DNA sequence: ATTTTCAATT
DNA sequence: ATTTTCAATT
């Protein structure tokens, strides 16, 4: 019987939109990023306050003037307020439908992050391949010099976040067959953007 | 402080969404539904950790067994949860941003809920009213039986609400200026149900 | 004083 | 199997 903290608002994420994003399906203008922290107890994952939730790629307000071309950008800004402590190792680890992204900002921001706080290892989950302008082989590159960790979700992890970030009672998550053809097709185009590292 | 704890999940709604339903436009499904409970001690309101939530039409999907029903059903289910006891007075108020709704099971239940707990205060408020002519008469009056309570929410709400679910620092509510026009047309259409008293 | 959005089948 | 590619105003 896995469900949400109660601690929080039972603002549950439509399970509808949830099954969308990963419905198989081709088209993400406005996804979400899912984040969560740990931390780490003599090499003992451990969730004390344990934080779950999810943010929205669209970014609108004119009059606050404040603009995220990238999810991954605004979590950013939340790290400082949760004031984690440099002396322990925090596994935080970022799950967005696209991986790539272009933006001096947004890598220069993320690679600066862990080069100023290397003590925290960061993890992201590439759903979809953003790849766009040829810029697109240089931003991984930039981006997985210091974030040197991606893996494509798999099945576990969807019902994983499916269950801790949609509570549905009698409702469990159904698999589709279609994550080995497509891990397959976008693994071929992960291991080819690290082949670039021979030449 | 005023922001909500941030050990519970960051699952909150981000303040795009928030705007989006208090929008205030004319349509249908989508219907935002806000909810809050308060313990009462001695006279004294007490609230608990966190049990407020909100609930929404979110999608639908005949092909997987989804049935159209009002979020005020699930959250009737979520009282039993709550473990409610006779003995001591709680404070349950539902946020609706319309009043006219369908008696397929919330209007129904709820008189019957009410009678069977009389030790609970319910209250109603309307942020908009306008979706059918006699439904909407006989709506009001049918709440009324059971739920004399009808109050409309000020400006003053609406921030509170608004950072209460919003997960934003530094970063004060802006108010538009409609709410005063607001605040008259629903005064006139809250008064004039009860006019109906007289004749 | 009123006006506008999101969303849903085969 | 896929050509999808994170932003916004009023
Ligand atoms: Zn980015
Ligand atoms: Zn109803």
């Amino acid at each position: 019987m896995e469900a949400s903290p109660a601690s929080g608002p039972r603002h549950l994420m439509d399970p509808h939109i949830f099954t969308s994003n990963f419905n198989n399906g081709i088209g993400r203008h406005k996804t979400y990023l899912c984040y969560e922290v740990e931390r780490l107890d003599n090499g003992t994952s451990v969730k004390m306050d344990q934080h779950r939730g999810f943010l929205h790629n669209q970014a609108k307000n004119l009059n606050s003037g404040f603009y995220g071309r990238h999810a991954q950008l605004r979590f950013l800004d939340l790290v400082p307020s949760l004031q984690l402590d440099p002396a322990q190792i925090y596994r935080v680890t970022w799950f967005i439908s696209w991986s790539p992204c272009f933006s001096w900002g947004c890598a220069g921001e993320v690679r600066a992050f862990l080069q100023e706080n290397t003590h925290v290892r960061l993890r992201i989950f590439a759903a979809r391949i953003y790849d766009y302008d040829p810029l697109y082989k240089e931003a991984l590159q930039m981006l997985r010099d210091a974030g040197a960790q991606v893996s494509i979700m798999t099945y576990d992890e969807f019902k994983h976040c499916w269950d801790t970030f949609v509570d549905h009672q009698g409702q469990p998550f159904q698999p589709w067959d279609g994550l080995d053809e497509h891990s397959q097709a976008l693994s071929g185009r992960l291991r080819a953007i690290l082949q670039n590292q021979g030449n």
